[PDB]
């Protein structure tokens, strides 16, 4: 049932750190405009380098963040993410493309997607939430240049 559907979807996006402190109003917008993608083993969600203008929340499964960087001809393995954490953030943030790798490293993995309006329209509108995000974005280009990302 639909309720049950929004009730289910809105149980899991409380247990995101980044989402859960955020109003009802806008928890539920999140939960009326997000779309669900699906991806096998060795998938790109996201290739370093292109366009892309969605924020992503990992809702099953893991995936592993690869970065090219001097002095490596592959991409380096940064670090991996598991079920309620998210990413994608960045290249809203910067107004950039897509700065690193991201892998689906199991099977039927899960991803929730938020577009650009979504997501500044919910999360961009509280201050406390977009400091937040401002501050761990200072960190990741921080984090970028010690390892020099190419
Ligand atoms: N440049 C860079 N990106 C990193 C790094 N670690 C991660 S996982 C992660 C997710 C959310 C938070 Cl708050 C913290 C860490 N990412 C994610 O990869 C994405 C590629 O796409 P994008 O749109 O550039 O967003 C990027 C980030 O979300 C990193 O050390 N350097
Ligand atoms: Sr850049």
């Amino acid at each position: 049932t639909a309720q049950a559907r929004d009730e289910q979807y809105r149980n899991f996006l409380r247990s995101v750190s980044l989402l859960k402190n955020l109003p009802e109003d806008k928890l539920t917008k999140i939960i009326d405009c997000l779309e669900v993608e699906y991806y096998d083993k060795g998938d790109y969600i996201i290739r370093e380098g292109e366009e892309g203008s969605t924020f992503f929340i990992l809702a099953k499964g893991k995936v592993k963040v690869t970065q090219s960087t001097e002095g490596h001809d592959q991409p380096q393995l940064i670090k991996t993410l598991q079920k309620g954490e998210y990413f994608g953030e960045k290249a809203l943030i910067s107004d950039d493309v897509r700065s690193a790798n991201i892998i689906a490293e199991e099977n039927d993995v899960a991803c929730l997607v938020i577009d650009r309006e979504t997501f500044n329209q919910t999360v961009g509108t509280f201050e406390e939430l977009q400091k937040y995000l401002e501050g761990y974005v200072a960190n990741l280009n921080r984090d970028d240049e010690k390892r020099h990302a190419k």
